[PDB]
C-alpha cells in the first residue's frame, strides 16, 4: 500500500512505544535496509503485514488487536499530517461520511493510481442503524475498519456500536458489520 500506511503504524509504535521498540519491530520485520518510508510510494502489501506481524511479536499483542488501534489512529493521523480538508470534505457525520468514501477514494485515485481501494456498501436499517459491507482487494484488516469506525465516532463525538456479522477470512464473499450509533 502507499507508503502513507506503512508511516502511519511507524508513528503510531514509535508514539506509543518509543524508536527503540520501533527500530526493534522494524528489524525483526526483516526490514532494516528500508531507511525510511516514502509517504506516495507504492509498496506490497506484504511489507504492512511484516509490520503487523513483527508489532504483535515484540509487543505481545494480537495483530487483529493493533489493527484496531491502528484503524482509529488512521483517521487522526490523516487529518493532521497533511488530508485534514480532504476528510473534512467527506461529510458531518458517521452515516454521510461513511457514503462518501467510494467518492472520496476515488477523489483521490485520481491523483494516486496505483491505488486499490475498498469498496463500502450501506444499507440504511434505520435512523441509528446501519449495515455495513466491506470490499477488498486485501485480508484481515476487517479489525481496522472496525477501529477507523470507531475513530470516526470520536471525530463527530458520536457513541457507536460496531459488531461483525460475516467474514471473509472464513469463505463467506466479504465482510458485514452491524452499526448502531448515538
Ligand atoms: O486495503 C483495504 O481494503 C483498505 C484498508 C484501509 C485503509 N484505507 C482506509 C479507508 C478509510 C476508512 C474509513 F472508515 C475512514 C477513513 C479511511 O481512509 C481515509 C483516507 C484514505 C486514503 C488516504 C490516502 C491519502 C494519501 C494517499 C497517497 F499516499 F497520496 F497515495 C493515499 C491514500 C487518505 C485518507 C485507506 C487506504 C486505502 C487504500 C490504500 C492503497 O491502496 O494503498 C491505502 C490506504
Amino acid at each position: 500500500m502507499y507508503g502513507l500506511v506503512n508511516k502511519a503504524i511507524q508513528d503510531m509504535i514509535s508514539k506509543h512505544h518509543g524508536e527503540d521498540t520501533w527500530e526493534a519491530i522494524k528489524q525483526k520485520a526483516g526490514l532494516e535496509d528500508i531507511d525510511f518510508f516514502v509517504g506516495m510510494e507504492a509498496y506490497s502489501d506484504d511489507v504492512t503485514y511484516h509490520l503487523v506481524g513483527a508489532a504483535s511479536e515484540v509487543l505481545g499483542k494480537p495483530a487483529e488487536e493493533l489493527l484496531i488501534a491502528f484503524g482509529e489512529y488512521w483517521v487522526t493521523y490523516t487529518s493532521e499530517e497533511g488530508y485534514g480538508e480532504l476528510l473534512a470534505s467527506a461529510g458531518d457525520s458517521l452515516p454521510e461520511f461513511m457514503e462518501n468514501l467510494d467518492n472520496l477514494h476515488a477523489r483521490v485515485g485520481l491523483s494516486f493510481p496505483q491505488l486499490r481501494p475498498p469498496a463500502f456498501e450501506c444499507q440504511h436499517t434505520s435512523s441509528k442503524s446501519m449495515e455495513l459491507h466491506y470490499q477488498s482487494t486485501r485480508a484481515g484488516l476487517a479489525p481496522m475498519v472496525l477501529g477507523l469506525l470507531h475513530g470516526l465516532g470520536k471525530r463527530f463525538q458520536t457513541k457507536v456500536e460496531v459488531t461483525q456479522t460475516a467474514f471473509r477470512e472464513t469463505g463467506e464473499d466479504h465482510d458485514i458489520f452491524s452499526i448502531k450509533y448515538e
